């Protein structure tokens, strides 16, 4: 009764590979890419790049500011996907987990984006968070303009 799951996807037109290794192994860049959204990243654990990384996320949302500590789970190659899992924050008012991914599909012509949210609220009462779907698209948007030459 209280997991669900939110999926958006969206093309881009700017390097696939670039952008998945964005967040893969240069996931501290995103805040200069992305400022209104994304404040800062900060290496807490581990090294960028390897399974078991733990950033610390300051970000926004409607003008409000929000700390996410996420541990990477999941960084494939093949699939062009990195998997953060939420391990403190704000989000934790409202989430028992919460669990975020990103992949990249190259084939053909068209590269496409998908961003997943898995989590399991801590009572019926809680929202499902679509709103982070609007952040994950703007966090993209922006992505892809800075990426684009």
């Amino acid at each position: 009764g209280l997991t669900g799951k939110l999926i958006c996807q969206t093309g881009i037109k700017s390097d696939g590979d670039v952008f998945h290794e964005l967040f893969g192994t240069r996931p501290h860049h995103v805040p200069n890419i992305t400022p209104a959204n994304i404040q800062g990243c900060d290496l807490h654990e581990g090294e960028f790049g390897k399974v078991g990384s733990v950033v610390i996320w300051n970000y926004s949302i409607d003008g409000n500011a929000m700390i996410a500590k996420e541990e990477i789970v999941a960084i494939d190659e093949e699939d062009k996907s990195v998997t953060f899992k939420v391990v403190e924050g704000h989000l934790f008012e409202e989430f028992k987990s919460i669990v975020f991914s990103v992949h990249v599909d190259t084939k053909g012509e068209d590269n496409l984006v998908t961003w997943s949210i898995d989590y399991e609220k801590l009572n019926e009462s809680v929202k499902d968070p679509t709103s982070y779907l609007d952040f994950l698209l703007s966090v993209t948007r922006d992505i892809e303009a800075h990426h684009l030459p």
